[PDB]
DNA sequence: CCAGCGTGCAGC
DNA sequence: GCTGCGCGCTGG
């Protein structure tokens, strides 16, 4: 399963391959423009490159580098849970985990397994991802 | 200048 | 069902 490419370039088109760096990324979403939030993103991964450093991580440090993008200290302290969660809670769907609700879980079930017809966005991002699939999969053989 | 807002979520 | 978290951006 390759979700494909739109017009509207969720930044989650480009991280499906590791759902660890899809969520992390619905994360930095939360309520901040991809503008803002996608260059720090790639400022985290080089950091924390995977679950295994991030859940290590104090979160006052990853806190200083979310600072420009608000909700710094939630965040931080959330992506630290969620990291250690990811790798030794048992979960079917990411919504099981701390830091992630519907609309990180609707992204999941739409870019890192085959499930996105079976999901029913509220996000308008994802929705406008989600109608020009329906709209567009005959074309493009899906 | 400055009110509103951005691909939310947990805790309550 | 409501609230705290929170910055820089955005555009009048
Ligand atoms: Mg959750």
């Amino acid at each position: 399963w390759t979700p494909p490419r739109s017009p509207f370039n969720l930044v989650q088109e480009t991280l499906f391959h590791d759902p660890w760096k899809l969520l992390i990324a619905t994360i930095f979403l939360n309520r901040t423009s991809g503008k803002m939030a996608i260059p720090v993103l790639w400022k985290f991964l080089e950091k924390y490159p995977s679950a295994e450093v991030a859940r290590t991580a104090d979160w006052r440090d990853v806190s200083e580098l979310l600072k420009p993008l608000g909700l710094y200290d939630l965040r931080a302290k959330t992506i630290v849970k969620f990291s250690d969660e990811y790798l030794t809670k048992q979960w079917k769907y990411p919504i099981e985990l701390h830091g992630i609700g519907k609309y990180g879980n609707d992204s999941y079930r739409i870019f890192c397994v085959n499930e996105w017809k079976q999901v029913h966005p509220e996000n308008h991002k994802l929705n406008k991802y989600h109608d020009w699939l329906w709209e567009n999969h005959e074309k493009l053989s899906l």
